[PDB]
């Protein structure tokens, strides 16, 4: 819409060249601290153009600020470059390091060198040396593009100035990105509308730490309404941080996406008083670094913003030692150390600050932190680390500088020793590793050079080999033979031990004498990224040889290395040799095959188990990984390895292709290699840092394909563009309802936590595996959320094991009797008003003669409802008990019976052949009790088919009838012998389970009774909340009491929780809970010929009642789970304690 006429301009010179003092006079001074930003309204007289403004920056020349300039120099401005002249030609040498970073950052920037101190130097000879570099710089490709040349005189406004603010003008317009111009570019009004309300909210922001949260920006976007929407706001956002006026940092790495900061000038003043506030700290900075650090605005505040200080208190990187300190090697023998000397053209901004960042970890010797060694007699200087273990163990990596030299070295000084060899291996591996992540601009092709220096005898010159030569003559031979003379020669492990993979354990090395090898086409294995697989035989044993391929590199077999000979765990692929002089690796082998050969070809062997240890076996093993500070980056269902399908076996899952696996810091990663249709949305775009948790989304997806057995893999075969379109944006379809596949109720939660658009929300490699640990995550097939608002209070299963899995409720949310039909396999809930009063309880009646199902009702009334399965028009009620019926259970001795439970204790048998009366009466009302006492404790004996005898349970007595209907004992409960527990005891009966004993439930009752049916005591007392205190007037009542054969009690408390007895003796299995609030009904069930569910009905409290199906195989699998788990973490601690010794 309306012009822009915005534009950011940067000023950069070395210290004493005068950028403030010459911005003062373009405007119209002791120094220039941190950075110093303005605000310049420039009138174009020429044409009609817009008014320009300019946020000018005045960036430092002092080089201890150095190192936190390049995140503030972006795109999107017009560098100018200020050189001193009274120093005379050497100045604008010393200027390349600053030209160089320039170029670096900013590719597309109109750089302008001006000169100062006309008064008192000259001009001629400092154009000759001007004029050489920028010839030089055009056919240089790491210079920017100098478009213009000044020389300016002192602060007094001369002629020169008006040329010179001329140029700029003139530049700026002529300025173009994109092929368009950036002054006066066309934008929509939204956007400057926004930048309006943040210049506003500037002005009464709180001075001591100046940021909004992303609430504070929607609360105000919302009430204004400026022609904007959700998702134009983050095109907004990045325009306004280009400007200048509102800087956000979305990386990921740097977990600073919520904040929105609406003052750039006090963002780099922070780094100032850090500075002014070495080898030796005190606790001053973090007590009194600043008035504002008190109790509430250094709490949240605090938190939120981090910046080189790893907790002890303070080290930051410009305070250290200007020049390096004095220091004496135990040798100087130039046949006892090992230098590799990088030649580079010159050091990157900050390169050193975050070198000396990185050694900073003390594990060389013990990797992964197996044995944390000795702290290290480390020095400290501006650019270098002197890290000493022992007098034959040190490295002092430096910055040096030879004679006629003008680049910069990195000279290494590890000794000639086995341990020198460790250290100069890890320490080129972690440079290397910083260089391709943070400055891919050296290793663009060659600009760097390594160079290995060696000595045939002690004294004479120290000579220089490029190391590329080294490594052609290293895999011809592994011998180094003097041009001049071959009598006198030097071995390759003592000038590049590294190139010859010389500082590998010894206990994996190619010995290639025993290594049947055959490379022809027929024993192979498959493929990879760099190299191919075959079957081969490595001292009499089934290996798998990674072969790689002429387009390879070293630094490409030396990234698989640190992650695979230094990190051991069953979850993770191991070593058995590796050669250099055919380039090959040894490996495991594994038995069946990928994971991706599985998934399509043979899906019948994938039970629910299996895909749970897969599933456990890969979280297992990014654990380790992230643990170690390395990230994976390329997690499919391709390198999951098996090694059995046996759903209880120690090993079966494992990772490998370890080809891109590069160490992640707290500082993060920033290349974007990965797999398409496998990768992280921050993985996806190409300008922001993420860090380990971008590998969860990996793991999510690869989650996401074992759920739906490789369905999503074999859809984007056909549409590779839209497969990798859609995994990345993350509108993933819902993979039960589409695909297919069995529900898996609490997986498709943890996919669609760990699936999350904001790195910051997904769950840790550390706490996926503790969901995944969960062995109720294996038995919890079903779970289903009820109509809002609804009281059932009784259930019951239609089992007839081949017509149909249904549940059929009785509601009880109004005061009139509501019976719903629930269809398991489809979730179809429907309900009927059919009973004047609440329904207490159900039963299903099947008579086998003409297959007729009938279902019967308990009114509170007293009516018994009948009604057909199937039909749905015929309802017959019977003759109503004298009170409520509350138990119908219906069982057959023979002949079925349908017991009766009145409410006041009235027991009426009747005859399940006279339910097809309309209106009969009871065979033989036999009478347990007075109304007083409620009969609602029926049940049965399932120990050794003896059916004959049916416990049950009147107020607080226990009866019992048989075939012959009469009361074979009636056994007092209200009496308690220890009298102490009377409280609990002295409640009406509620539920009995009986196996060999009789467990009684009461209200209100914490405690189960365990009573011997032969010498009618009470053998123990099971106190509920016991085994509760240990996970915690109380909820932890007794409502429902079920019993599995014979393996173990199911208790369900009023709280919530499901106990887990062991039947045995007294052991408690498990507690489980965090899934209902109160459990009501608990019963076993059998469905579509899939036996061993565990209907479990409870309210989700708006009452939100949840019926959820358990399976009855649980009580095996908690205990089957957890010593699985016990044995794979001896494996784990066996694997990692004999590679450390
Ligand atoms: C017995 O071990 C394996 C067998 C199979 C497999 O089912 N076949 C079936 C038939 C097929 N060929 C038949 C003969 N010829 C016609 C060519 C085609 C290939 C082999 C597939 C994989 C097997 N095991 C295996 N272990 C370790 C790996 C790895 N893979 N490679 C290929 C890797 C793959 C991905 C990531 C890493 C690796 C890996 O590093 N290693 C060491
Ligand atoms: N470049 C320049 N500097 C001058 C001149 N006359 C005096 N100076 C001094 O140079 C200093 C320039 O400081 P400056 O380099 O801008 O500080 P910095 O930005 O922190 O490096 C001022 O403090 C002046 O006292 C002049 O004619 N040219």
């Amino acid at each position: 819409a309306v012009p822009y006429n915005r534009m950011k301009l940067m000023i950069v010179g070395n210290t004493g060249s005068g950028k403030t003092t010459l911005l003062q006079q373009l405007m119209k001074q002791s120094a220039t601290v941190g950075i110093d930003v303005k605000d310049w309204p420039i009138q174009i007289r020429d044409k009609r153009k817009r008014d320009l403004v300019l946020n000018v920056w005045d960036f430092a020349g002092r080089e201890e600020f150095y190192s936190t300039h390049p995140h503030f120099m972006t795109q999107r401005a017009l560098y100018l470059a200020v050189y001193d002249l009274s120093k005379g030609q050497a100045e604008v040498d010393a200027m390349k390091p600053w030209l160089f970073n320039i170029k670096a950052r900013a590719s597309s920037s109109p750089v302008i060198l001006v000169g100062t101190h006309l008064d008192v130097s000259d001009e001629k000879q400092r154009k000759a040396c001007m004029s050489k570099i920028t010839k030089e710089l055009l056919n240089k490709r790491g210079f920017p593009a100098i478009r213009d040349y000044h020389f300016v005189n002192a602060t007094e406004e001369s002629d020169a100035l008006a040329k010179l603010r001329k140029t700029i003008i003139n530049e700026s317009l002529n300025f173009k990105i994109r092929d368009q111009l950036v002054v006066g570019q066309l934008i929509p009004d939204c956007y400057v509308e926004l930048e309006k309300i943040i210049l506003s909210e500037r002005k009464n922001v709180p001075i001591e730490f100046p940021v909004i949260d992303r609430k504070r920006l929607l609360q105000l976007v919302r009430e204004n309404q400026l022609q904007l929407d959700e998702n134009e706001l983050p095109h907004a956002v990045h325009f306004l941080n280009e400007s200048g006026v509102l800087l956000h940092f979305q990386d990921p790495a740097l977990q600073l996406s919520d904040l929105y900061f609406v003052e750039p000038k006090w963002l780099c003043k922070i780094m100032a008083q850090i500075l002014t506030v070495k080898g030796i700290i005190s606790r001053r900075d973090v007590e009194k670094f600043l008035s504002k650090k008190r109790k509430f605005p250094k709490n949240y505040m605090t938190q939120y913003f981090k910046l080189i200080a790893l907790p002890i208190y303070l080290l930051v990187p410009s305070s250290l030692s200007d020049h390096r300190p004095v220091i004496e090697l135990p040798h100087c023998e130039n046949s006892e150390i090992i230098i590799r000397l990088y030649e580079m053209p010159y050091f990157p901004m900050g390169f050193w600050s975050r070198l000396i960042n990185r050694l900073l970890e003390i594990s060389p010797y013990m990797l992964s932190g197996r044995e944390r060694a000795l702290r290290p007699n480390r020095r400290y200087w501006r650019q270098g680390i002197y890290l000493n273990w022992s007098p034959e163990a040190y490295c002092l990596v430096g910055s040096e500088v030879l004679d006629n030299h003008p680049e910069s070295f990195l000279k290494i000084t590890v000794p000639s020793c086995r341990k020198g060899c460790i250290l100069l291996g890890q320490v080129v591996d972690h440079i290397d590793s910083l260089m391709e992540e943070w400055f891919p601009g050296l290793l663009e092709i060659t600009l760097l050079k390594k160079w290995a220096l060696y000595s045939f005898n002690d004294g004479e010159e120290h000579q220089k080999i490029l190391l590329d030569d080294l490594m052609k003559k290293a895999e011809e031979g592994d011998l180094l033979v003097n041009p001049d003379q071959p009598r006198l020669t030097i071995p390759i492990s003592q000038i590049a031990p590294d190139l010859i993979l010389a500082d590998l354990p010894r206990n994996i090395m190619l010995n290639n004498d025993e290594l049947e090898f055959e490379q022809a086409p027929e024993f192979l294995l498959g493929d990879g990224s760099f190299g191919s697989v075959y079957r081969a035989a490595y001292e009499g044993e089934e290996v798998a040889v990674k072969i790689f391929n002429k387009h390879t590199s070293l630094r490409l077999l030396r990234q698989e290395l640190v992650v695979l000979c230094h990190l051991h765990h069953p979850s993770l692929i191991s070593l058995l040799a590796a050669g250099i002089r055919p380039r090959m690796l040894v490996m495991e082998l594994a038995s069946k095959g990928s994971l991706d050969r599985l998934l399509q070809q043979d899906k019948a062997s994938l039970t629910r188990t299996l895909q749970h240890r897969i599933a456990l076996h890969v979280a297992d093993g990014l654990r380790y990984l992230h643990s170690a500070m390395i990230i994976y980056r390329d997690l499919k269902p391709h390198n999951v390895l098996l090694f059995t399908l046996y759903p209880n076996a120690a090993i079966i899952a494992k990772i490998a292709d370890y080809g891109i696996a590069q160490y992640c810091c707290r500082m993060g990663i920033k290349t974007s290699e990965g797999t398409p249709g496998f990768r992280a949305p921050e993985v996806a775009r190409g300008n922001v840092i993420y860090n380990q948790q971008a590998d969860v989304y990996s793991f999510g997806l690869l989650l996401y394909d074992i759920l739906t057995t490789g369905g999503r893999i074999v859809e984007g075969l056909k549409f590779p563009n839209e497969f990798d379109e859609l995994e990345i944006q993350g509108k993933l379809p819902d993979p039960v309802k589409e695909y297919g596949c069995a529900p898996w109720p609490m997986v498709e939660k943890l996919i669609k936590q760990c699936l999350k658009e904001n790195p910051q929300e997904r769950p840790t490699s550390a706490q996926v595996f503790d969901i995944l640990n969960s062995a109720e995550l294996v038995c919890l097939t079903r779970r289903i959320l009820l109509p809002k608002n609804v009281i059932v209070e009784c259930m019951v299963a239609t089992h007839h094991n081949s017509r149909n899995a249904s549940i059929w409720l009785g509601c009880g949310h109004t005061d009139r009797g509501q019976l719903s039909f629930l269809d398991l396999n489809t979730e179809g809930y429907t309900s009927e008003e059919v009973a004047d009063s609440r329904i207490l309880c159900l039963a299903l009646v099947h008579l086998p003669v003409e297959k007729e199902s009938w279902i019967v009702s308990g009114t509170q009334s007293g009516t018994l409802l009948v009604i057909n399965t199937e039909d749905g028009k015929k309802r017959h009620t019977l003759e109503k008990m004298t009170d409520s019926v509350t138990c119908l259970y219906c069982n057959s001795f023979q002949k079925n019976f349908l017991l009766v439970g009145t409410a006041d204790g009235k027991l009426a048998i009747f005859e399940d052949k006279t339910v097809k009366l309309k209106g009969a009466a009871p065979l033989k009302i036999l009478n347990i009790g007075n109304v007083s006492t409620p009969l609602m404790c029926l049940s049965e004996s399932t120990n050794s088919t003896e059916r004959n005898v049916m416990w049950g349970g009147c107020g607080t007595k226990i009866f019992s009838f048989s075939n012959d209907f009469t009361i074979q004992k009636l056994i007092e409960t209200r009496t308690s012998q220890l009298f102490s527990y009377a409280a609990f005891s002295d409640s009406n009966i509620i539920t009995v389970v009986v196996d060999t004993a009789l467990y009684i439930a009461k209200q209100n009752s914490p405690v189960v009774e365990v009573w011997d049916k032969k010498t009618e005591k009470l053998c123990g007392l099971i106190d509920c909340v016991h085994f509760l205190r240990e996970v915690t007037s109380y909820s932890g009542r007794v409502k429902t009491l079920c019993l599995q054969k014979n393996t173990a009690l199911w208790i369900g408390t009023g709280g919530g929780h499901i106990l887990l007895l062991d039947l045995s003796t007294r052991r408690l299995i498990r507690v489980i809970y965090n899934f209902c609030n109160s459990v009501r009904v608990m019963m076993t069930a059998q469905l579509g010929s899939l036996k061993n569910v565990m209907l479990v009905l409870g309210y989700n409290r708006e009452i939100q009642s949840c019926l959820t199906v358990w399976d009855i195989n649980l009580p095996h699998e908690v205990q089957n789970l957890e010593k699985h788990i016990e044995v794979r973490k001896e494996l784990a601690e066996k694997m990692r304690r004999t590679s450390v010794e």
